[PDB]
């Protein structure tokens, strides 16, 4: 691989830790010593993406393309930023920001009341940050294609960061058994058309995910039945503990006509206003 001095990190400055997630492409917790040359004695907790034992040549290509995509897209608070890479004299390591509190689905579920505590403002605030993150990506012509709570990460300071933005079997399930088709917009699901507007649909589900504290969409619904519901124009019920205004927002996001869905630009402005008017108690 060519070196790119801007981003390169010597391997002796990277102490690998425990695995965060696998694939069979995998991710590992690590510590970078002097991630920026200006601050060389600092240790930073990072996540390192790398190949697994039986990766293809095209798997490598994909990881490289992901790295280059991130360089193109640039920095933003509400995305997982590239920090560095090891491309020389050893396997490819792609160093990204570490998110201590896991993905948003896990974060929400872990903070459900008994049967630490997220206020109404916290929930709305969560949606704002995710919208702000998607607006940036969208402004950089980046289409996520699987925007969901599982692909939003949460830092030590409760900052929402969008993941796997720089990357089909419909019946394949996620790590804990959810079907990604349930986040897909109709035009994407049927006509295989992906736009920013299709991400807005998916953001609609993400909203629903938030105000159900990591609820599972369409529980017990297989793929064939999902097609049925969408063709019938069915829409998920308003969650309990969720205003009409926010439900309207989801419904707007789930507008059958893509052009009639709001832009993330609009969703950022609306959520800005709502956060400030939502109480923290
Ligand atoms: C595939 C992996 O990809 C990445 C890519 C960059 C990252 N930066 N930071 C992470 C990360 C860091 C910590 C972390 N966890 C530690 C905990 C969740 C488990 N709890 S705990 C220790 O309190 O029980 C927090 N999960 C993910 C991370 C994961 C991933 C995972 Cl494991 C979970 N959800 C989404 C995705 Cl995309």
């Amino acid at each position: 691989l060519p070196e790119d001095p801007r981003w390169e990190l010597p391997r002796d400055r990277l102490v690998l830790g425990k695995p965060l997630g696998e694939g069979a492409g995998q991710v590992v917790l690590a510590e970078a010593i002097g991630l920026d040359k200006d601050k060389p004695n600092r240790v930073t907790k990072v996540a390192v993406k790398m190949l697994k034992s039986d990766a293809t040549e095209k798997d490598l290509s994909d990881l490289i393309s992901e790295m280059e995509m991130m360089k193109m897209i640039g920095k933003h608070k509400n995305i997982i930023n590239l920090l560095g890479a090891c491309t020389q004299d050893g396997p490819l390591y792609v160093i990204v920001e570490y998110a201590s509190k896991g993905n948003l689905r896990e974060y929400l579920q872990a903070r459900r009341p008994p049967g630490e505590q997220l206020s109404s403002k916290d929930l709305v605030s969560c949606a704002y940050q995710v919208a702000r993150g998607m607006e940036y990506l969208a402004s950089k012509k980046c289409i996520h294609r699987d925007l969901a709570a599982r692909n939003v990460l949460v830092t030590e300071d409760n900052v929402m960061k969008i993941a796997d933005f720089g990357l089909i079997d419909y019946y394949k399930k996620t790590t804990n058994g959810r079907l990604p088709v349930k986040w897909m917009a109709p035009e994407a699901l049927f006509d295989r058309i992906y736009t920013h507007q299709s991400d807005v649909w998916s953001f609609g589900v993400l909203l629903w995910e938030i105000f159900t504290l990591g609820g599972s969409p369409y529980p017990g619904v297989p793929v064939e039945e999902l097609f049925k519901l969408l063709k019938e124009g069915h829409r998920m019920d308003k969650p309990s503990n969720c205003t009409n205004e926010l439900y309207m927002m989801m419904r707007d996001c789930w507008h059958a006509v893509p052009s009639q869905r709001p832009t993330f630009k609009q969703l950022v402005e609306d959520l800005d206003r709502i956060v400030a008017l939502t109480s923290n108690q």
